[PDB]
């Protein structure tokens, strides 16, 4: 097994207290309660904090100072009447309020904004410039979680909006759903436990004709109780089944295995899926990063494994899974005994366009689908290991962000890490004839004076925005919101041996000034990105 | 999952080594003490080192027993197409027999074979034996050999192509036995670890590939035989054991889903610890896996006990596999020595009802693992690249030899020693962390292979005897003077304690507390 590679450099918490931290005022002058900070986004040029009873926002381009003051806040407290009712059902003060937990782009003048609203869900329009709600409130059930602490997913596609959660406030009834722009809302089988067994959602993204959803599961495969990662299609154009099969359901439902796996004389699998980025072009092929664990009960250790969008479509086109009979080995349908439309592929697909719609899709073809959601293939990752690997630390892989035109000339790809102890990883993309990592810089960014208050001192980092314009990647916590510079140049002062031995496509050597100096579009800026050359230099 | 503990303690260049020099590479093996001798088996020869005589920098060679391989052996060896390095005799057996001879077996270049040799003059005695199944072909494989009743149990390949691995049985007057060969319920792809003589039984330490978990999962296993087993009928099992059974070992760390050690390493000897007989046994992850390694002890009494209990069986192909109904289970009952509590009625196994022979033949994996001692692992480490290999328990320390000391060895040359608590085996205390590897008197042509080949505690002299590839080492089993009466007191190290007539720490003490009340501070 792969020997942990060392960072080129590392940042303590010492150098890194000087980032500039949010921690939700208004620029008007010792008064602190925690944020309760769920997510963050980017949208033009504003950053968005979607947090309890609040949203803040933060305008990028002007903000310089040492705290990062809120800009706009929109304000969302549940109803007196709703907290009571939370408080009567046996939960408690803390998570009675409304967390917001959906954040989207509905598109230009219109946010959509859904909370837990005290353990029932709530979802508003509000108008992008003044932060203010329109139009009758929507129903959240199955849109939003009760709960703030439990995962969801929500994204809009030609205005349909894609959910994940659980319909229901004891949490038994996960679903993965479809409502609104004008289309019927489907859902998956209720109760059905080869359709979603004990699922944890993690990441939808809209690609071609499907929508995929990333999410783990206990696996039917291994029937003691193992969770295996998990990627599903469905069709956007689904319209749901026939009177007689899957009416209000979805007709296009399928799932497979993720394959992140160390090649050896017996694979060794890292199942718990942490995190998946949205789809990146990254050297001609589509593609998503993952981050995974092992199980918490297990000794501890993270790898991210990338696929390419084309290697998961293509999972979906192989055989379907069985058990023959009950309490046996799952094995592949032979194709003589798929019903023809083929089960998942969309109605006006080559050779279904004779189907004005799926409730036109025969009998055979539903129920084969219905019983039969999950494929035999597992979706390879690229290059068959994993693209980073981290098993000597406590500390768990968890979010990540992707810069794919870093550099002079915009054409290298970095990558970051975040962790649930708060430290950042940041490795550069091998390419070409992607042919793994190199790990460029490990960085405690936590700041316990900023962001320990209010008796919480929570390390797990909850979301990170890069933003390219302003040269920096933002680190959500539970209490705080750090802005972290992408490249740390200056560090290296005048030394040109570390400044060229970093690797790091940020920063380069620029003699006029003597100095190590972050990219500025001019004077010559000397880097050896591919090779880390220091031959005739030194020292420090 | 559990943090890892940091040893209380944490200069290894002064210590005596021997390299196979007499006064004025070595591809040892392994290492034996014997009453008062140190044997060390290698390449072509068995070194003896007088322990209480040597007090020198460098130990020395009392004897040495030559033993290569003819000319025509090496020939054929090179022909079949192996290579330089491997077509020597590599010594893998060495046992004392009641007779006063050591019965020494070789590889011999790939053909591997036995002799008696006297004790006094380590000279060969009578004619050669064959080695098929008594000793392996290959020096890099692990084989167990052990005598019992003057019969020899041996587990290892008895093929060049090392395709037919076996537990076996000869000499002793009795018949000679096998596990039924190429039968995958019996023994698949096996790795050899231990076996020990225990009451009416041998037990026998290994790991295979797991039936029960079939993507290959290596499960860790303890099998018992009769002693006095003396094969099938005249038509079933005829020339095989009628009292091969096997079990899981189970070493796990506690919670609703249980995390298990599979890669079984080493097992002491049965050890008397406090009213119970227990061996210890260190196992590791796969190697491909998140590295980790564990010592989980076992009781003999929970081991003699998954041996009464339920059957496995697949009730059908490819199903999974359940427990066999005790109302299927025939009589006599499989795996019950003849002669035993319900079987007077059989003189010998011979004698068995093709009915029990059938169904042990078919059912040799029992439904249920083995426990550990308190369910959980008796000692953990997983932040480091070596595993744990080697044990060497001293059951007797101490100025009132009543403490139990354990040292583990590992693949990367550290020892770990610890102190093992005692309950209302309530665990361990992690004392002292020490690298023993002498590079300069044991590194050869650039390479240092820092694997640790063998232990051996030798209380007589306050050693413990380390093995690498290429030299024994001579270790303190305390390292007093290290330690200042306050580092000392705290140290809880039974070999060590406070001597105010020197003002020293040397060979008052409190182990069962650090305490350090009104003292200090260095
Ligand atoms: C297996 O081995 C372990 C130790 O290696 C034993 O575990 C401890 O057992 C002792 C005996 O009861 C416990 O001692 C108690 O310590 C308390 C202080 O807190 C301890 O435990 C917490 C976590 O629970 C740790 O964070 C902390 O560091 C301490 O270790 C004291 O408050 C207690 O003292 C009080 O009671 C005594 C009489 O009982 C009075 O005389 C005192 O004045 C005082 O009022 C007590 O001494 C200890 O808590 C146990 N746990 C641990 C982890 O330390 C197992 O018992 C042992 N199993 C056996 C023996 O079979
Ligand atoms: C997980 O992905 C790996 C990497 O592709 C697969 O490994 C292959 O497995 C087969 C044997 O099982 C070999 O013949 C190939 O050579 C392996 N590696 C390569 C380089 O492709 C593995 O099988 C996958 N696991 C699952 C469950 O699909
Ligand atoms: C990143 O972009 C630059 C474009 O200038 C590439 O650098 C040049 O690569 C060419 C070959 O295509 C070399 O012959 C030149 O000497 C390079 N110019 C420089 C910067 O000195 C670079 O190869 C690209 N790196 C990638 C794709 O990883
Ligand atoms: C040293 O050698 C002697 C014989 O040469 C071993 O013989 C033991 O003798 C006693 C008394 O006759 C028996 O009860 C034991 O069964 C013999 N060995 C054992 C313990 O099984 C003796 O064991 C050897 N060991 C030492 C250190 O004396
Ligand atoms: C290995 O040993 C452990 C510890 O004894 C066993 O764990 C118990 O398992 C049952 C069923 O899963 C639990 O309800 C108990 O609470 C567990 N601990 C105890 C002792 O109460 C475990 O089952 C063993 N594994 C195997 C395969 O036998
Ligand atoms: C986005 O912001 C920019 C400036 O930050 C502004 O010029 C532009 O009009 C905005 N576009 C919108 C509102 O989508
Ligand atoms: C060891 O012996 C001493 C005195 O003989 C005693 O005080 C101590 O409790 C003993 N330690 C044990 C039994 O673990």
């Amino acid at each position: 097994f792969p020997e942990d590679s060392e960072p080129i450099s590392i940042s303590h918490g010492n150098y890194t207290k000087q980032y500039p931290v949010f921690v939700g005022h208004k620029p008007g002058r010792t008064q602190r309660h925690r944020l309760d900070i769920q997510m963050i986004m980017i949208m033009n040029r504003t950053l968005y904090v979607a947090a309890r009873d609040h949203i803040y926002t933060v305008d990028i381009d002007t903000s310089h100072t040492e705290e990062i003051y809120c800009s706009k806040k929109l304000t969302w407290k549940s109803r007196q009447a709703d907290v009571d009712t939370c408080r009567m059902k046996g939960k408690h003060k803390d998570e009675c309020h409304n967390f917001i937990k959906v954040l989207l782009k509905k598109n230009d003048d219109t946010l959509f904004v859904c909370g837990t609203n005290a353990f029932n869900p709530s979802c508003r329009n509000y108008r992008v410039d003044t932060l203010e709600t329109f139009g009758d409130e929507f129903s959240g059930m199955a849109r939003c979680p009760y709960d703030a602490k439990h995962a969801n997913i929500a994204l809009f596609a030609d205005g349909k909006l894609y959910s994940a959660t659980v319909t229901d406030f004891l949490a038994i009834d996960a679903v993965i759903y479809r409502s609104l722009g004008d289309s019927p809302t489907l859902r998956t089988v209720k109760h059905d436990s080869k359709w979603l067994k004990e699922p944890y959602f993690v990441q939808a993204v809209d690609y071609g004709d499907y929508i995929y959803f990333f999410f783990r599961e206990i696996a039917v495969e291994y029937n003691g109780k193992v969770v295996f990662p998990r990627v599903a299609q469905v069709c956007k154009n689904d319209m749901g089944g026939s009177q007689r099969v899957l009416e209000k359901q979805w007709t296009s439902f399928l799932k497979a295995r993720l394959n992140c796996s160390v090649p050896g004389d017996s694979h060794f699998y890292f199942n718990i899926l942490q995190a998946v980025t949205d789809v990146i072009r990254i050297n001609g092929r589509d593609v998503v990063l993952a981050t995974f664990s092992t199980p918490y009960n297990s000794i501890p250790g993270s790898a991210v494994c990338a696929y390419d969008m084309l290697d998961i479509a293509n999972v979906f086109t192989g055989r379907f899974k069985e058990q023959k009979s009950p309490d046996s080995t799952w094995t592949p349908v032979p194709d003589e005994r798929v019903p023809k439309p083929r089960p998942g592929c969309c109605a006006g697909s080559s050779s279904l366009e004779k189907y004005a719609t799926s409730n036109e899709f025969p009998d055979d073809t539903l129920n084969f689908i219905k019983t039969h959601p999950l494929m035999d293939e597992a979706v390879p990752s690229i290059i068959n290991r994993p693209w980073f690997l981290r098993t000597m630390v406590r500390y768990r892989l968890t979010k990540i962000a992707v810069d794919n035109a870093a550099g002079p000339y915009q054409n290298h790809t970095v990558v970051f890490l975040g962790s649930e102890k708060g430290i950042i990883l940041k490795f550069l993309a091998r390419i070409g004839s992607l042919n793994g990592s190199l790990f460029l810089e490990e960085m405690n960014v936590y700041n316990p004076e900023k962001c320990s208050y209010d008796g919480v001192e929570d390390k797990r980092i909850m979301g990170m925005q890069l933003d390219r314009a302003s040269g920096s990647l933002y680190v959500a916590f539970s209490t705080c919101v750090i802005k972290v510079p992408l490249g740390r140049c200056e560090r290296h002062g005048k030394c040109k041996k570390t400044c060229i031995a970093s690797r790091d496509p940020y920063c380069g050597w620029v003699r006029e000034s003597g100095s190590c100096a972050h990219l500025s579009p001019r004077l010559t800026f000397e880097q050896d990105i591919e090779r880390g050359n220091t031959d005739g230099l030194g020292d420090c």
